[PDB]
Formats: C-alpha cells, structure tokens, sequence
C-alpha cells in the first residue's frame, strides 16, 4: 500500500517525468520561439510564451514533475527572465545522467562530478563576464534593449529603452542596491505604445469631491487619511477640517467616504479632497510622495505628509484623473504604461517588468554576459578541459555536465529553422584557443556573429542562477531510489 | 476462517515481509545515501533520509512487517542514531536464516546459535571499544563532528561541533549522568546557520502594566481559569497565587480583565490562552506542575527558569523562557533561513547532543564506516570453530550476516561491493587494524580512528541486540492467524 | 434441510476437524516450542504459546472443532498446566482410530478397547508416580521449578521457585485443601524480574498525605476508611481526627479524599494518612492485615483495625510506595509480580499461575511424575503387554491406544530439531525389563537422560487429567455417524 | 586512467596489463606487436565500412 517502484523502475520513472515537462516548454525558447494555449477546467483561455506561467496554472499531477516547477518559481522570484532556460537545462542533465546509469556508473559518483562541475562553472562565468559600470548608460540601454527583444522586435524601439534606464538609475538608494517596488506601474488606455511617458506621480482613477475645489495645486503636502471624515447636520466636521489644516495639507487623499458637510468646509479653506480611492492606489501614494497612511484624524502630523511635483486633474484620454507626478530628486518613480487595448497594455506592462530587472541587476552586480547561446559554448569547452585534470569515474559526470551545456545553443537552432547539427560545430570551433568568447547564433541573420557588437546581452544573474537552480534540483532527484505514493 | 498459511508457506511469508521493508531503507545508509519522499492520503509531502521516520508514517499493513517497525522505534527511543543500521541487519539475519531452513536445519538449532553468537558479540565489542575520558574535549568534538556528518558534509563545519560540546559538559549533574531535557531547543528565523549561538511561547503579556524580565523566576502553571463579573472576585485568586510565591504565571485558559489589574498591581506577570502543546513543554523544562485548581496551588508545584524575557525577536514579541549562568540548564538558539531548514538543523543537533552525552556517561566509542563490523565478523567465525554441532552453522550465518553494512556502504558509494569486502577483511587478520574501514570520499581503505569517523558503542550494541531478539522471535512462528 | 453427511462422509468429517486444530497447537509444545500470533476482527494483537488461550479467542466455526475446545478449557480449570498436551493426544487418538475404521473394525469395538485401556492407564500411573508428601519443600521447589521451565529456561531461576513454595504452604486451610483465590496477584512496573518479592502484605502505590507525618512505625493498627474525612474553614475535623484517635489507629488508609485541615490535625496526633487509594488496594489491605471496610467515620472501632508487622515508605525502584508487610500467620498472600514492561509483567504473572497450581495440587494429592516425555514411554510399553492378555478385536483398539501415547515424546523431538524416529527407539529400548521408568529426552543436551536427576518433574494430575479428558472426548466423537447442521 | 596518461607528452606506450590490473608501460613489460598488425587492421576495416555505408537498396532473389 499503495504505490511503489523498485530501484531501476523508480529512477527511470522520475527522470522521464522531468523530461516530459521539459519538452513542453522547449519550443518556446528563442526569438523564433512558439507560444502555448492553456485551457483549464473553467474554460478560461490564456496564451503565453513565458515558461513559468505555463507550468504553474496547468494540470500537473505527477510527484516528480511537481518538484521541477520549484526551479522556475524561484527563477522568476530571484531574477525574472530566464525561466525557460532553467527548465530545459535540468531536463538535459537528466538525459545525460541516465546514459551513465545504464552503464552502471553509480549515482553518488555522478553527484560527485555534477557538484564539482557546477562549482567550477560559477568561478569560470565570473572571468568571462563583462563589467558595465553601474551608471554606464550606453550599455544599460543595450541591456534594456536586449530584454525587450525576445518578446518582440516591434516592441524593441530605440526610444523605449532610453526611458527605462532613467527610471532605474534614479531609484537607487545610495549605496547602492535597487528596489523594484519603488517603481509604480500604471495600466491605462488611449492610442499609445509610443505615448508611454516617464512619470513622477501615481495616477489615481478619481476626481475632486467638490467642484468648488482647485483643479491644480502647487507643491502639495498630501495627507493620506485612512480614517473617515464623516457626519449628521450640525457642522461636526469643522474640527476635522481644521485638524487637516493644522498639519498644512492642501491635498487630501481619503480611502473612506467624505461627508457632504466636510466637502464645503474643505473647499472654503482651499483644500482639494478625493473620496473612496482604491486601497492599491493608497499604498502607491504613500511610497511615491513619501507619505504616511493615518487611520485617525485627531493625530494627523505634518511630517506624515508626502511631497509631489505636479498634481493636476487632466482629462487625459477622455477620463478626468488626478495626476500626481513630477519630482526633482525622486526615490520613487511611476510608469504610465499605455496602449490601445487592455490586453496589449498588460503585455507592455510585463515587458517592462523584465527590462527593470536586468538594469537593476546590472547596477547591483556590475555584470553582463553574451546571449543567444554564446556563453553556453565558452563555459562548455572550459569545463571539458577542466574534466581532463580530474582522475576517476567522476570525470565522466563532469563530461556529461559539460556536454549538457550545449543544449541551449542547439535548441535555439531547432526553433529557428537552421540545422542544429551544423551550427553546433561552427560556434564550437570559433571558441577554441582565444576568440571569441562572445560568438553566438543570430537567428535572423543565420550565420554565426559576434553578440557583443550585435547588442544581444544578458545579465550574469540570468545564467548563474539558472545553472545553480538546475544543478541543485537534479542532484536531489538523482538521490531517489524508492517512491512512496499513498491514495 | 479467515487466513492461514501452513508451515513452509508461513515461514517464507514472514521472512519475505521483513526483507521487503528492509530494502526500502537499504539505500538510505551512508554519507552518499539516498532520500525518500512519502505521499500519504492527505497529499502532505515530506522528504527524509532518517530510517525510523519513514517506517512510522507510511502505509504498512502486513502483520509481519509491523513487528519490525518496533526495532527502529526502540532504537530512536534508546539511542537515536543508527535506526537505519538496526533494520538492515535484521533483514540479512532473515536471508541467512532461510538458507539454513531450506537445508532442513531445524529453527531451534538456528535460534540456539543466533542467541549464543549475539551473547558473544556483546562480549567482544567491549574490547574493540575505545575509552573516551568524559571531558576529553578534542575527542568529544570529533564525536560530535561524526554525528553531524551523515546528515550532511556542508552541515559539518568546525565551529558548530565546538559549540555543542560546551553545552553538554555544562549540564552534567555531578556525578555524573547527562540529562537531555536540560538543554532547551529554540527554533527561530533570520539569515543564520552560522549565527547559531550558545520554552519559546508564542504569546505576550496580558497587561502592558506588567514588567518584562526577572532573575530567578518562579513559574506557576495554571490549567484552571482565573475568571469573573464586576465585584472584585479575583482578589482571592490573585492572592492565592501570591501565597505560593510565583512572579510568573502561565494560564492555559482565559484570564479576566479584573484579575489583570490585580496581578499587575502585585508585580506578577501573566499570559492568557497559551497552547496546550506549549503548556506541556513548560512543565517539563522548568520542572513545574500543571494545576487545575487555584485553591490548591502549592509552592513546590512551581518551575524554575533562569531568564524570562519578552524579546521582539524576528519582529514577533514572544516570551523567552530559558536561561542561566554557571548553568545546569542551557538554551540553544537554533536558527536558519526558512523554517524547514531550521527544523532540520534542530534535528541534526538532537543526534549530536545524544552521542556526546553517551560518551560522558559510558566512556566508550567504536570506529564507524563499517569498520567494527568486519572486526566482529572475523572474531565470531573463529568463535564458531570451537562450537560442535549443527548450531555452528547458525553462528557462521550470524557472522556472515555482519558483513552487510560494509557491503551496503559500497553499494551506495559507487565502488564495487565485492572487491572492497575482501580488501578490508584481509586488513583485519592477525592484529591490525581493528579500526580499518571504508572512506566513501577517498575510495581506498583508510584508518577510521585517524579520519575522525567514530560512533558511540551504544549505537552498535543496541542495534545488534534489538535485531537479534526480533529475528529470534520471528523464526519461532509456524502458523499465522489473521482474521478480518 | 440443511446440511448432512452420510456415514463414512460424516465420520471422516469429524475426525479431520479435530486433527486440523491439533496441528495448530502441535508446534507450541516443548522448551524449544513455537509461539502463535492471533489477529482478530478488531485488529487487536496478542502473542501466546499457551495452548488454551489460542483456541478460545480465535475464529473457529466447525461444529466438531468447537467440541474439542472443551478439553483444554477443563484442563486449565482443573489443573492449569498441560493444556497443549491434552489436545495433541486427542488428535492422535483420532488418527489411530480412522486407521481401524478403514479396515472395517466397528466403532463400538474401538470404544470398548479405548475405555478399557484408559481404565488401566490410570491404575498404572499410580504405581510409577513418585511420592513427595505435602510439606516436603525440597521436592516442592523442584515441582515449581519444572512448572516455570517450559515457558523459559531464563525464567527458571533458583530463587524464584523458593519464593512460590512459601506462599502456597501458608495459604493451606488445615486440613487441608489449597484455595488458589487466597493468593493475590499484583502487576506493577520497575526494573525487576529479580525484585519480585513475597508479600504477606500489600504494596500501595501512594505516599503520605502530609510531610509532617512519621515514616516508619512498629506494631501499627490500621483503620481502613471508605468514607471521606472532609471540610470548610472552621476546624470541623477535630471531631473526625479524635474519632480516629478514639479507636487507637496510628495508620489510616482512606479510599476517598482527606481535607487539608484534617491533614494538620492527624499530623499533630502522629497518625499517618493516605488519600485516594485504589479500590483494588483497599480490598487487599482488609484481607491481609485483618481489617474492615468502613464508611461513615462516627462509629470507629478498635476491633475493625488490621494488624501489620512493618509499615514503611520505601523509595524502592525510584517510586516511593507504602510497604505494608510482615504479617505473622497469613491465610492470604499477595505476590508483587514486577518487570520492565507491562507485556513482560503479564507473562511473569501467567508463569506464576502455573507454578501455584502444581504446588497446590501436590499438597492436595501427593504425587509427581517424570516430564520431558518420560512417563509417556513407560505407560506405552506397559499397555502393549496389557493388550497381549486381551482376546478379541478390542485388543487392536488397546494397541492403537498405546501406540498413540508415543506422540508426545515424538513431537518433543520434532520441535527440538533432532530426529523423531531415532530417539523414539532409544528411549523405548531404555525402558524395557526394569530401568529406568524415569528416562526421557533432554532437548538441550540431545541425548537421552534420567529426568529424575535433571530436575524435570510434573505433578501426576497433569498427566492423569490430560488422558481422561482426551479419552472421554474421543470416545464420544467416535459415536457420531450423522450430523445435522441447520442455517 | 589511460586517456589521461597519454595527454601532453608521455607515455605513448601506456597500456592495460590484465594480470596486474593497473595501467603499466607496455614497452618495459615486453608487450609489443608489429606495425602491420595495426595498419592493416585499420585500412581493412575502414575500406569495408566505407563501402557498406554506400548501400541504400538491397536486391535478394530466391
Ligand atoms: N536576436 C536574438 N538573437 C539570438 N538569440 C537571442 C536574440 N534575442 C534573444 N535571444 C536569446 O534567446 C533566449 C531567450 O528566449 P526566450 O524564448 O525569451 O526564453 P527565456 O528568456 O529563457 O525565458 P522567458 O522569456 O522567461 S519565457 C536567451 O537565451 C537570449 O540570449
Ligand atoms: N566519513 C565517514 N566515512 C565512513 N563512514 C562514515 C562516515 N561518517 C559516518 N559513517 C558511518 O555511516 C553510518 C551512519 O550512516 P547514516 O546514513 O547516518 O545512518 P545511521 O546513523 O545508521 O541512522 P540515522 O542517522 O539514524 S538515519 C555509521 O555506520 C557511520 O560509522
Ligand atoms: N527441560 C525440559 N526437557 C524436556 N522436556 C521438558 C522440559 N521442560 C518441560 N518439558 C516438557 O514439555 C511439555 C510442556 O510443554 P509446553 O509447551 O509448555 O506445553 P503444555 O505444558 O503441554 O501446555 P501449556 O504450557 O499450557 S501451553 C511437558 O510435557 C514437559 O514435561
């Protein structure tokens, strides 16, 4: 009771389960990659190329397959981009492992070489990585450009990448990490894609509570009140209005409802107010302007008020919304991501998400590597010669580890249309002795080109995390010989 | 009615059932051993290498298999480490037994030799065991290091083993046993593993009026409610706690708002609605009695802690009941990144505390890595030579079964289990080494005493006696009656 | 309607049913005998070697098999030990019977010889039985030693047998039967087996109610109160305590609760008291010391108080318990049977049960016979020569009765490992002419030895009851030719 | 073991001795074979396999 496989029947059951889900996302990789449509129990339709979003929301029930969905889940959590690459490598590491298992090379000699090779792969990637001075904006634009590319060449326009770099370099808390939560993302409509602007303000989908109040305010000290400013019919709000005036706040964002009596008194003072702003927008206003959300009107302080640079009720795209925005030295930045349809906007929103990560990782690390399966060949040849200096049966585990690294450049040709056998030799011979280190496959051109001059560059964290997450997972999976599954 | 197997069909049914569960945990043994994932009815997932935790929580229904889950259950209860080794030996003793049963050698002649060999095995392990002075801290560090190793080489760091020895040598009540309950285990978060420094109740104080940290506190554990109305009916209840002389009060039920003022008026600190699991922890750690009546609360029913403090550790404000100085009680703040890591680092110390505590109580250690298994095997085969009768073959099969552990160590290492089994066997003859064993990382046969691979004598002596007595009883069954 | 077997199909149906349950308990016999595990409908597990406990609690449904579970049931009721032997003999008497039935020798000629042989077997056992008169303690120790042996050689220790004889010889109501109910059995834990003590006494699992009270008293008068000595806060117990002092009882056993006020006053007088003693222990204290159970304090008498020799709160085996010991002439004796685990204690409790029976039977009867299948050979050869002096077809029934007696010494070799065909000749030839009468098989030695010098002896009632109970049952079963089973 | 013992320079004459077990120098052991044993065996096997890899249709009568 109830389900058990013995030795050889258990090892092959776990390896096959990891490989079968790897082939599901193997076509998606590359600029010439494919998309997947997922229809669940509800009949809800969603089409995505992103490898991590496929594995999470589809029906998977095999115990061994569920353990491999933790690799991509920790890939999107740590890096973001390279979720597809982290899964495919893990599948090839299982394919090269079972070839050794059939020859009676023991799993612990395999795990001995696999760990030692991954330990050397991390210290070899550091030497081949290029340094991009944290504020080297011309390279940071290329890194951002490489991130937008892959999701679409038409999405990759010169002006878009220049906007993203300016936002990330500003939110750096010296010295000197990058917080991704400091950048606010707004999804609004209107004929755009090109009208996407780099913004200084939360965009609140609301108006002014009274038409008597000013349409625009200068240098607004913003009081974020969570508490209700409410009443009857006997001016019981003149205290509540004066308490806000005591702090010196000319703009008031209220999360709850503002009563009609208070609307007149706040308009008489000259204070602009808004009733029932979304809880999501209130948390944005607190971090962007530097404000504190206060849940009591009697204790509202002047040092709990935020500072904005432009507050205006513009009738943009027809809808009259409150522009907060605009800042001399902003530690928080808002991105007004706009497009024709909401489904386009959400895609342009997720495209920036990857572009923010890579530039943020470059500032924190220093470090980029050549993409398009370029550094995968350099690391592969450097670990095979590293295997030569290893005596024993653990050498063959390092050899299988290095031969598994050539799967990414091989799959990039599989989805491109070109032969995966011919190019795999062309790039391999173009890495020997000295040059290039930066030689890779360009899927549009066809011939092997220098990736440094093309503008195809990825952060070092995209490659270092993907290898370590796949190695640690495959090492654990090769340590299972008995499976106990109840029910 | 309802199920019965006859003679040969009953003996083979019981032997096969014991062997089939032995192979389930046979791959887990060794530094390069395998792990097991168990998915039960609820869909709850847990991965473990520990042999005893697998057999307890998995679905086992065969009558003969359930009897062998009492060997490892009494292995973790008596020793702790060596739960895997105790099961594998019992499986090999059944394999070597049925080889004799098919040759028409009577089971009582088998049980005659098996007991006589186990009686000799216990009086042969005593010589090959090395004496470890109770406060020889350089060897005690090695014993602790050998305990952490096996669960992970990355877990085995030089600084960790030095911390453990200092705690165990301090809690020794002269003279001169070691109480494992004196060491308090705390599970907290924070970027640690290395920040691990030499009861934690998830609650606060019932009133902000009450103070925060005493020295030499007396703790009254009350199960009964301290409750009321609006006419100071708690002034008796508060004074009855003051009558005993307890400045700290842990209440399992609810404390009423009127009593909160009066307890804080005296200076007594109270906590309302502490979990039943935590109340049983506080009673055994401090030495307290759980009292279910406020009228009979005595001063000798109170526990004694060293340091009680409401620290805001990891954000959460919790009651730190530990502590001391020149200390008969020690607290271990076991910390790590995720809670699942912390619990594993907590269980790794559990084995490390046991071995050092056993070394102080006994004196005694034996070489690990399948080293003393070969020495005992060759000494019992020559012991079999001086036995006349058919009971000799039972002693020979008993001694040949002892070479299973060194054989399985090579099975999971990668090296040949047939080649090394000869190399070590030849390196034990005449005199040297007695301490010769297999090092899975090096590959070649090395001296285990110089490598630092040492285990307490109780790990080997208990495992043999628990496996021998179980297999002796299992070979005494010829008819099985299973109703329903 | 509904079930019936005709003649030959009915006789063979009943004989086979008696033999199949006999083989179930056939392997349990002997010092190297096997144990049986019984799993019922509830899933309750219990392992036992004792033959009578197996047959009672296991699922048996055949009509002929249920009638044979009355032999062992009346064996444990009359004797105690020899429940296994009584069943195996009955099975062999059915095997030797159907060999005669297939040869067309009529059942009434079979029952004619079977009764006549059993009538002679009883008068031949009396001549071969050895006399050890009722208080011959050196032989009584051997009889007790022989009873403990069979359940375990490690259980058979010199000191244990000496303790049992002293208890049985004391509870004899002159003149001069032995009541087995007079010996109280207590099952308590602690590192023992050797710490098992003879109590003319009760061992109460409790302490003193107040630490102010004395710890050891000589010639103590014990008042057994069943009523509660209780109160408020106005010394309403000074009457109750003085009423205890009015009788003259320095020791006080209370079944209910003693109030805290009374605890001080009883300690002031010097009277030792205990609160909430188990009802089982209170009935023990009343019969051992010679006390009365007392419920309503107001009437306390000196002639209801029991008399003990030594009352001491010893911290034996860690636990501090009240040692009520040292009676002078006890007609009732308590045995504090102790061991490590409760499952060990229960086995050491049942081992004494057989040891009490045999010594009690020796005092009531006078006799012992040699065990280990020794007297079974002597009676077998003496009945074959008795068969020679019988003319007719009833002779073959006596011959089959005598040939069936050699099953016990044969089965003793079966479970020993030695050949059951070779030894069966060795002992048979060693009984001819004169010697030995006390020659039998020692399973540990292997060779045939004199059982009288070895110390292997069993009471005559163990053999005489087992033969008569098996003979009368088999005689009735051979008288059935039609079976009517409804439903 | 032998593959790593051929790198850079030495040995060229390193091989496996089946009786000893460990890798030994074959020149000092006395294990030597003529060049024609190796040169003929390669050329005879290469020319045969080259011809066999040139067949895509098989006609077998009877
Ligand atoms: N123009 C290009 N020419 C060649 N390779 C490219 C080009 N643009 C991107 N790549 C490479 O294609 C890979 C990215 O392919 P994708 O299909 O986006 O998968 P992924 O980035 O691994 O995972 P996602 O994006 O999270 S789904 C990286 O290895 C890039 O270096
Ligand atoms: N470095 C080492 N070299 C060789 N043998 C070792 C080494 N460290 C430990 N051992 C041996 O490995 C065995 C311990 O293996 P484990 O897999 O931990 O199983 P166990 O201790 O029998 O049971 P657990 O720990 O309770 S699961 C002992 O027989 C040790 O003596
Ligand atoms: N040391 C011994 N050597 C030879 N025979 C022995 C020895 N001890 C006991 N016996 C015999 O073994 C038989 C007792 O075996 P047991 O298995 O205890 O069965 P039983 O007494 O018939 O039934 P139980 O005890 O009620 S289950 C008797 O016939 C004894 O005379």
């Amino acid at each position: 009771n109830m389900k058990r496989y013995m030795g050889r029947d258990a090892q092959r059951m776990n390896i096959l389960a990891g490989r079968i889900i790897a082939e599901t996302v193997r076509s998606t990789l590359g600029p010439k990659g494919m998309d997947k449509m997922l229809v669940d129990d509800l009949g809800d339709v969603v089409v995505t190329n992103d490898g991590v979003t496929i594995l999470r929301e589809m029906s998977v029930e095999h115990p061994a397959a569920k353990m491999l969905i933790e690799v991509a889940k920790t890939q999107e959590k740590e890096v973001g981009d390279g979720t597809t690459t982290a899964v495919v490598v893990a599948g090839e590491l299982l394919r090269k492992a079972e070839e050794l298992l059939d020859q009676n090379v023991h799993p612990t000699i395999v795990v001995k070489g696999y760990q030692a090779a991954a330990q050397k792969a991390q210290e070899l990637l550091k030497t081949i990585a290029c340094e991009v001075g944290a504020q080297d904006k011309e390279i940071l634009t290329k890194i951002a450009m490489t991130s937008i590319t892959g999701k679409g060449a038409e999405k990759a326009k010169e002006k878009l990448a220049e906007i993203i770099v300016e936002a990330v370099s500003a939110v750096v808390d010296d010295e000197g990490k990058v917080d991704k939560d400091l950048i606010k993302i707004e999804k609004k409509s209107g004929a755009s894609i090109d009208d996407t602007e780099l913004i200084k303000g939360v965009l609140v989908d609301k108006e002014r509570v009274s038409a008597q109040m000013p349409k625009k305010v200068t240098d607004a000290k913003i009081a974020l009140l969570n508490c209700a400013i409410e009443e009857t019919a006997s001016e019981m709000l003149k205290d509540m209005v004066a308490e806000i005036k005591a702090s010196g706040a000319n703009v008031l964002f209220c999360q709850k409802g503002i009563d009609d009596l208070a609307q007149h008194y706040l308009a008489k003072e000259g204070i602009v107010a808004a009733r029932r702003v979304k809880k999501s927008d209130m948390e944005k206003l607190a971090k962007a302007t530097g404000a504190n959300v206060i849940t009591n009107i009697k204790d509202l302080s002047a040092q709990d008020l935020g500072d904005a640079g432009l507050v205006e009720e513009r009738k943009i795209s027809g809808d009259s919304m409150i522009f907060v925005e605009e800042c001399k030295h902003p530690k928080a930045v808002t991105m007004l991501i706009r497009g024709t349809t909401e489904h386009v906007i959400e895609e342009v929103a997720r495209a920036v998400d990857d572009a923010v990560g890579v530039v943020g990782c470059t500032i924190e690390d220093g470090r980029i590597v050549s993409g398009g399966g370029s550094t995968e060949v350099e690391l592969s040849m450097k670990l095979r010669e590293y295997a030569e200096g290893i005596s024993g049966r653990e050498q063959l585990a390092v050899r299988a580890f290095a031969d598994a690294l050539e799967v990414i450049p091989r799959t990039l040709a599989e989805n491109a249309g070109l032969d995966a056998i011919e190019i795999l030799v062309k790039v391999r011979a173009a890495h020997a002795s000295n040059g290039n280190k930066c030689a890779g496959l360009n899927v549009f051109t066809g011939a092997v080109e220098d990736m440094c001059e093309n503008g195809v560059v990825e952060p070092l964290r995209v490659k270092t995390q993907a290898i370590q997450s796949a190695a640690e997972s495959t090492e654990m999976l090769l340590r299972i010989d008995d499976v106990i599954a109840a029910e």
